[PDB]
């Protein structure tokens, strides 16, 4: 397997988004994963509607809009719905709204999704190298997480009990410190232009490999 991967270099990652005061991290992680598959399958990079997920993948999917949700059930909604709209046609408002999905603006579909084995960083590495960006949950309930600025993030208080959905878009090592390249949804001002490099192969640090999943078109 390659020693380093960065899907941004292959044009498979859209601009970093900003969720604001809405807990839509799960929606952003899910569309981020599908946006990469869309680029790989059609040759075009389009940001997909996180709002579509927030407004439409609700109770039936165990999701609570701005109060939280799951990437896996978001993918199921896209499968059941037979599509998800473009972000351009269905903009993010950081608020719970009525469902306004319209197939006229469908920008992608999802036929299935895959869940990786609990805590296996080696399997996660393979998937990121061979399949593409992977949605994961991390333990971000530590003030050091939002205050992260650069380098490889390591928080001794972290645990494997996850609560924040993000997207792994690569991996590598910074002078010997292995890491996962993670795209967040806290805007361009967070971390390294919207990304955080999290410790890799350090005992499933922050639970990054606890619940990984990726969709396929
Ligand atoms: C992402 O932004 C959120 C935080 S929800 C709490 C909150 C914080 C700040 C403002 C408003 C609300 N997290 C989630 O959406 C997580 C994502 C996730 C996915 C997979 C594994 C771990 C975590 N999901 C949840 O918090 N919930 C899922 C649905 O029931 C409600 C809780």
């Amino acid at each position: 397997l390659p020693d380093s991967v960065d899907w941004r270099e292959k044009g498979c990652v859209t601009e970093v988004k900003y969720q604001g005061s809405c807990g839509a991290c799960w929606a952003f992680s899910a569309v981020g994963a599908l946006e990469a598959q869309l680029k790989l399958k059609t040759g075009k990079l389009v940001t997909l509607s996180a709002q579509n997920l927030v407004d439409c993948s609700t109770e039936k999917y165990g999701n609570k809009g701005c109060n939280g949700g799951f990437m896996t059930t978001a993918f199921q909604y896209i499968i059941d719905n037979k599509g998800i709209d473009s972000d351009a046609s269905y903009p993010y408002k950081a608020m719970d709204q009525k469902c306004q999905y319209d197939s006229k603006y469908r920008a992608a579909t999802c036929s299935k999704y895959t869940e990786l084995p609990y805590g296996r960083e080696d399997v996660l590495k393979e998937a990121v190298a061979n399949k593409g960006p992977v949605s994961v949950g991390v333990d971000a309930r530590h003030p050091s997480f939002f205050l992260y600025r650069s380098g490889v993030y390591y928080e001794p208080s972290c645990t494997q009990n996850v609560n924040h959905g993000v997207l792994v878009v690569g991996y590598g090592d910074l002078n010997g410190k292995e890491y996962w390249l993670v795209k967040n949804s806290w805007g361009h001002n967070f971390g390294e232009e919207g990304y955080i490099r999290m410790a890799r192969n350090k005992g499933n640090h922050c639970g990054i490999a606890s619940f990984p999943s990726y969709p396929e078109i």
